[PDB]
């Protein structure tokens, strides 16, 4: 309801995702942000489809946003995770890759954390 508070479960609103396409086009356009901005091009990696079962990536993020496809925060963070979770998975340690998630992850949590203390009904 109007009177309860904020969460991770609260229905998301049209006026909520003024902020979640901000915190979208924020890591599109960080400059490590570079191997997720696309789905993984087989071409690259080609046993990449074979062993990640639920690809996610930045511009499908993109499009789901468009589409007002999340119902509650929790789905996008569970997007989001997806995209570093399959990286760290994927790769090893010392990819530049797995470099990128962990600094985009760390980004994504602070811009998160700011969508939140701003966000009301
Ligand atoms: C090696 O460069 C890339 C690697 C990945 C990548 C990302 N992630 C998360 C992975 O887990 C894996 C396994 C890979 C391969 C993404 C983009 C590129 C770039 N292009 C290379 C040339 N290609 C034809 C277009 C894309 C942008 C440099």
């Amino acid at each position: 309801s109007t009177e309860d508070a904020m969460t991770v479960l609260t229905p998301l609103t049209e006026k909520d995702y003024e902020g979640l396409k901000r915190v979208l086009r924020s890591l599109q356009a960080h400059k490590m942000a570079w191997p997720f901005l696309e789905p993984v091009d087989p071409n690259d990696a080609p046993d990449y489809y074979g062993v990640i079962k639920e690809p996610m990536d930045l511009a499908t993020m993109e499009e789901r946003v468009q589409r007002r496809y999340y119902e509650k925060l929790t789905e996008f963070v569970a997007d989001m995770t997806k995209i570093f979770d399959n990286c760290r998975y994927y790769n090893p340690s010392d990819s530049p890759f797995y470099q990128c998630a962990e600094v985009l992850e760390s980004f994504f949590v602070q811009k998160l954390k700011g969508f939140k203390a701003s966000r009301s009904h």
